[PDB]
DNA sequence: CGCTGCGTTTTTTTTTTCATGTGCCGGTCTCACACGTGCCTGGAGACTAGTAAGCGCTTCTAGTGGCGGTTAAAACGCGGTAGACAGCG
């Protein structure tokens, strides 16, 4: 009966064995894709977070994630993040 | 005395060994990944409801030219000096 603290750690695997489904990863490395997941989390729900304060809006829509990725993430990071993103909305809405 | 070159003795530079740490192969042991099982909580369903937000229309601002004029500011160039870069101890 142990506090019970989540992770991203089966997200992770989940991924790694869709990329390298030969290959694995340490305690230690997880613990770092865990880390990076919260941080970008953070750092996208902030810019996200701001730009609807900035505009007076009190819902952040996916258009404010949008911003925020194009604003968070590099060149070529971002045109995929906002395609895997926009492909994933696009994706879901159809689904039902 | 002064020089001059030429065999000597040393120095510089080459060639070959040589002792060293490299990263390379293949067998043992450990505890960490991965699975799994069972329980529990947090996501999903769905429907209710109340309000945010998006679109059009109303106004009027504050942003974009554009027009010359004068001046302060850039341009350019020449001339020299001190500071950048190498070389010696
Ligand atoms: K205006």
């Amino acid at each position: 009966k142990r506090s019970r603290k989540e992770s991203y750690s089966i997200y992770v695997y989940k991924v790694l064995k869709q990329v390298h489904p030969d290959t694995g990863i340490s305690s230690k490395a997880m613990g770092i894709m865990n880390s990076f997941v919260n941080d970008i989390f953070e750092r996208i729900a902030g810019e996200a977070s701001r730009l609807a304060h900035y505009n007076k809006r009190s819902t952040i829509t996916s258009r404010e994630i949008q911003t925020a990725v194009r604003l968070l993430l590099p060149g070529e990071l971002a045109k995929h993040a906002v395609s895997e993103g926009t492909k994933a909305v696009t994706k879901y809405t159809s689904a039902k």
